[PDB]
């Protein structure tokens, strides 16, 4: 675009706050949204997907499937998408990894609902199993 570019005042704020890490100092800017709408045209998507956050689901739907089975290259787009819908549904997040969950809770909801149920589970281990922080 360029009419007072395409990310606003007060929500460039939160934009600007988001890390791109729990533990970093990197915070999301324009730099990563280029390097991510450079890959969806090349991949084959559109850029002006990465506006609507309804397009945004028909990304994350796909390089979901990738993350697990994908290069770094894929993982990396896939993190940045994930913010970018947290941002058009006034989805709040401290760190890239809070927006991977609110999102995820948001697409397993749509998901879940037709034919795919959980199955059943299985109690933890005997052994020493007590390892992770909050
Ligand atoms: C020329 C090659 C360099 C290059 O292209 O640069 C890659 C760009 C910016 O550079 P970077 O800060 O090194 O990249 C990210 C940080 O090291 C972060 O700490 C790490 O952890 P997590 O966020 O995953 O916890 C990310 O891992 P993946 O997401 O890739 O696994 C990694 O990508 O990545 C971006 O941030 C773009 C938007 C995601």
């Amino acid at each position: 675009g360029a009419r007072n570019s395409v990310l606003r005042g007060k929500k460039a704020d939160e934009l600007e706050r988001i890390r791109l890490r729990p533990g970093g100092k990197k915070k999301y800017r324009l730099k990563h949204i280029v390097w991510a709408a450079n890959k969806l045209d090349r991949f084959g998507l559109a850029e002006s997907l990465l506006e609507s956050k309804e397009g945004c689901q028909k990304i994350l739907t796909v390089l979901d499937p990738m993350v697990p089975t994908g290069s770094e290259n894929l993982k990396s787009l896939f993190n940045t998408v994930c913010v970018i819908w947290c941002i058009h549904a006034e989805e709040k997040v401290k760190d890239t990894e809070g927006a991977k969950q609110i999102v995820r809770r948001h697409l397993v909801a749509e998901t879940g609902t037709a034919e795919k149920m959980p199955s059943t589970s299985r109690p933890t281990a005997p052994s020493s199993e007590k390892g992770g922080n909050y």
